């Protein structure tokens, strides 16, 4: 009993084939629960800036009614969205309050089932912000709930799998008690943002042999364990794995892991973005590609040319899903399904290479 929690994006319908994903490409057994990413707020409201919006929600309807298990999320946040996407929302009670009461009728009238709040980051300034805003919606949920004949609109949040991030926009302990889980975002602990500019693996599941400090932080392991210590019971921990990958253009001749980097890889001819590549694109660029497997770190990295690719693989896959369960983990979840080769034409592994292998590590005994 794990769940499988799969994120997928509303940027991704305007790839060419094959990064090309609508809600129709998910496969309704696939996941446990599914999250939409990502919503908006207009008017201290909540909305949906998607073109594709009112398809959206036939597509859920019809996922609901093949998998009546299946729970569907609503995601707030991201990257892009900031801390500014939040305000002038959170500023006061009142258009908090105001939003609190869009959400709930926001997800009843469209079949979600809960909301992720993913904000990146709280940090110093919004750690107070972002812990008022998930306890008055808990409550709000709860307090519905009382009020109801369905089930309980569920609260999740995709949260920092970084030391100091964590250190700084968390209160722990009241999280473990306000979110029915929360989903890890353990990955993008390396990439071309560093400084110094070297090569790195973006989602580790151990220490580097090179790792000394601060970078011994920087690994899946370390970040669930933290989390756990800081309060999370280990079953509310939904464990983020990714199915892109970090590259690097390599300044010199070294190969390695630390090896200095001119910066971010090429673009990949899909994703179109320097520094990440989805795993539709990895397929590609490993044919004629020499591979790596990292003993310490557990996780591969490919070269050709150029160009160093740290990345999650179906072998990981599994290896991360055995670490999971042996902590005593809620499950696996997966940034984002729609950059593993869901339509199964660039690996040639059938649809959904990755998140298939995970579903079925989790399934084995
Ligand atoms: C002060 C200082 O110097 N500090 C140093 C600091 O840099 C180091 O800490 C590390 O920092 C980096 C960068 O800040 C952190 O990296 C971020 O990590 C978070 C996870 O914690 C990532 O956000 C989530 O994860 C995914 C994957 O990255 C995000 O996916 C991105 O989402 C955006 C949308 O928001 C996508 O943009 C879309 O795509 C295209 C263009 O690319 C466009 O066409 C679309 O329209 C656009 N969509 C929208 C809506 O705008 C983007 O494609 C996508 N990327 C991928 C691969 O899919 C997602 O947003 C987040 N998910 C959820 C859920 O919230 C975040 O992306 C990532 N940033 C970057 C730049 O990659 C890193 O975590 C952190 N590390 C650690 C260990 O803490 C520290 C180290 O401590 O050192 C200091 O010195």
């Amino acid at each position: 009993s794990y769940k499988l929690v799969c994120y997928f994006t509303n940027w991704s319908q305007d790839r060419q084939e094959p990064g090309k994903f609508t809600p129709e490409n998910i496969d309704p057994f696939l996941c446990s629960h599914l999250i939409y990413s990502f919503a908006s707020i207009e008017n201290n409201k909540v909305i949906i800036k998607d073109k594709s919006e009112v398809m959206l929600y036939q597509t859920i309807n019809s996922l609901k009614t093949k998998n009546p298990k299946l729970k569907i999320l609503l995601s707030i946040g991201g990257y892009l969205f900031g801390s500014k996407g939040f305000h002038p929302m959170v500023d006061s009670s009142t258009s908090r309050l105001e939003f609190i009461n869009s959400i709930i009728l926001f997800l009843r009238n469209h079949n979600f089932d809960g909301l992720d709040v993913s904000w990146i980051y709280p940090d110093q300034k919004e750690n107070t912000h972002f812990t008022v805003l998930i306890h008055e919606l808990a409550e709000a949920f709860q307090k519905d709930f009382t009020k109801s004949t369905k089930e309980r609109l569920l609260l999740t949040v995709g949260v920092s799998a970084g030391r100091q991030m964590i250190d700084n926009s968390y209160q722990v302990e009241k999280l473990a008690k306000d979110l029915d889980f929360i989903n890890l975002l353990s990955f993008d602990f390396h990439g071309s943002w560093e400084k110094p500019l070297i090569t790195g693996h973006n989602s580790p599941l151990s220490k580097g042999w090179q790792d000394r400090g601060p970078s011994s932080y920087y690994n899946v392991e370390y970040a669930v364990g933290y989390w756990i210590h800081k309060g999370m019971p280990s079953e509310k921990v939904v464990m983020g794995i990714p199915t892109y990958g970090h590259s690097f253009t390599l300044a010199s001749a070294e190969t390695t892991v630390g090896a200095p980097a001119s910066g971010p890889g090429a673009a990949g001819p899909i994703t179109e973005s320097s520094g990440f590549l989805a795993y539709y694109e990895i397929c590609q660029f490993l044919k004629g590609a020499k591979i790596t497997w990292l003993q310490d770190q557990q996780v591969p990295y490919a070269v050709k040319g150029n160009q160093w690719v740290g990345y999650d693989d179906v072998k990981s896959m599994e290896t991360k899903v055995q670490f999971l369960k042996n902590l005593n983990l809620g499950g696996a979840m997966i940034w984002s399904i729609d950059m593993d080769d869901f339509t199964g034409k660039s690996c040639n592994q059938g649809p959904y290479p990755l998140v298939q292998a995970v579903k079925r590590s989790l399934g084995s005994l």
